């Protein structure tokens, strides 16, 4: 990394990433907190409130007009979940002064950030009511559309079962409708104050910029000191000796059958790369064992795929099926897993998996957003750092015995079945 970092105040750090690769300058202000059922939905709604308008740009006409004054800047706020952390992310893209006539774009963007962050649309301790009710209604609509997609619903429900021992991890990054219902203009204004005072804050600037100009600008943001230590990034939980199986019935044209396994494998771990490849061979890609044997050949699933999370140490298989085939689909999936454990893996399976993993990684090498995310992870975990050359080498070097070991470590923990009711009476 070419990042130059400065402490603004305790817990608030600035990271400048100079580059001539881009004609614009990306800015990211990231508030970091422990994942917490008490604040997930609050953070989610807050991101909508702080984006839509502010005290001095009191409506979307006025805010977008300021963005236009700022040489047609892009601006957004959202949230995400990573391991045991929940991130509140304010992003901006601005054209570099080099391409503008009479401009002070960096100074002008930081002023806009100061407005957004420190002058939200709060009056006497509550968010403005029209704005609050509108955004609350919008978020409810969003969460309802999430839940209406039955694949997404069944994935979230699987996660609730897998993480059932944790009140925090059973909640999606965007919260829940039940949690949203109780939230108010006051609760959100109170939460704003707590986030601003307590979260670890990191500010990134990627573009043709220098540290010397930026430090004075950012020092204008009146952050008070807070704790420097972030929440632990990784989440782990004990392996249970009994598999938990949950079923829900709904009127559906297709049932969902999903499985969650403990991998105990994390970003930066010995078997990290082996897991990347194992996942691709098992269900990650169209040439995978589950695609080829459960979907094709046996025709028992409309789709079957696998995904991994190397911050929470688990892997999921998600299928759409005719509900009558539940037990046969579980046996078929188990068979393919045993086949990988046995090393029953063709050269083309591994070679195709490595090619597709490499192609995907390389693709993102160009992207400024992807670069910022690599920089952030790097900042969190300084010695998990791999160059693009070494990343590719490590993918290339994965062996069958390593894949077999990942497969043996895998341990099924939860099965969620969303069972279609198609028959009346």
């Amino acid at each position: 990394s070419n990042a130059m970092s400065v402490q603004l105040v305790k817990g608030v750090n600035l990271h400048v990433i100079p580059t001539e690769k881009y004609k614009t300058v990306r800015l990211l202000v990231r508030f970091n907190t422990r994942l917490n059922h008490e604040t997930i939905t609050k953070r989610t709604l807050l991101s909508s409130l702080m984006e839509t308008n502010s005290l001095n740009y009191p409506n979307q006409v006025k805010l977008s007009e300021r963005l236009a004054e700022l040489y047609g800047a892009s601006f957004g706020i959202g949230v995400s979940k990573k391991g045991n952390q929940h991130w509140f992310n304010i992003s901006m893209n601005i054209v570099n002064d080099h391409y503008l006539q009479d401009s002070q774009v960096l100074a002008e963007a930081v002023d806009f950030l100061k407005e957004i962050i420190f002058a939200p649309n709060i009056q006497a301790g509550q968010f403005e009511a029209e704005t609050f009710q509108r955004e609350k209604e919008n978020l409810k609509a969003y969460l309802e559309s999430i839940v209406e997609d039955k694949q997404t619903y069944a994935s979230l429900a699987l996660q609730s079962v897998y993480f059932n021992q944790s009140e925090d991890q059973k909640i999606p990054s965007f919260g829940t409708v039940a949690a949203l219902a109780e939230e108010t203009a006051a609760s959100l204004a109170a939460y704003y104050q707590k986030m601003l005072a307590e979260d670890q804050v990191d500010i990134f600037v990627l573009g043709d910029v220098n540290e010397a100009e930026l430090v004075p600008l950012f020092k204008q943001l009146p952050f008070t000191p807070r704790e420097e230590g972030k929440a632990a990034i990784f989440y782990n939980q004990p392996i249970r000796n009994v598999i938990e199986e949950r079923t829900e019935r709904e009127v559906l044209a297709q049932s969902k059958l999903n499985l969650a396994y403990n991998t105990d494998i994390y970003y930066g771990d010995s078997y990290y790369f082996a897991l990347q490849v194992f996942n691709g061979i098992f269900g990650g890609f169209p040439h995978s064992k589950l695609f080829m044997n459960v979907r094709e050949k046996e025709h028992l699933a409309y789709y079957a795929s696998s995904s991994i999370d190397t911050f929470r140490g688990f892997m999921t298989v998600q299928t759409g099926i005719d509900g009558k085939n539940r037990n046969q689909v579980l046996r078929l999936i188990s068979t393919e897993l045993e086949n990988i454990r046995l090393g029953k893996i063709r050269e083309l399976e591994i070679e195709q998996t490595k090619a597709m993993l490499k192609n995907q990684y390389i693709l993102a090498l160009d992207n400024a957003g992807a670069w910022l995310e690599k920089e952030y992870l790097n900042e969190l975990m300084p010695q998990t750092m791999l160059t693009a050359e070494e990343w590719i080498a490590r993918i290339n070097a994965v062996t069958i015995p390593e894949i077999q070991e990942v497969a043996k470590r895998l341990e099924l923990q939860a099965i969620f079945f969303l069972e279609g009711e198609t028959e009346n009476d």
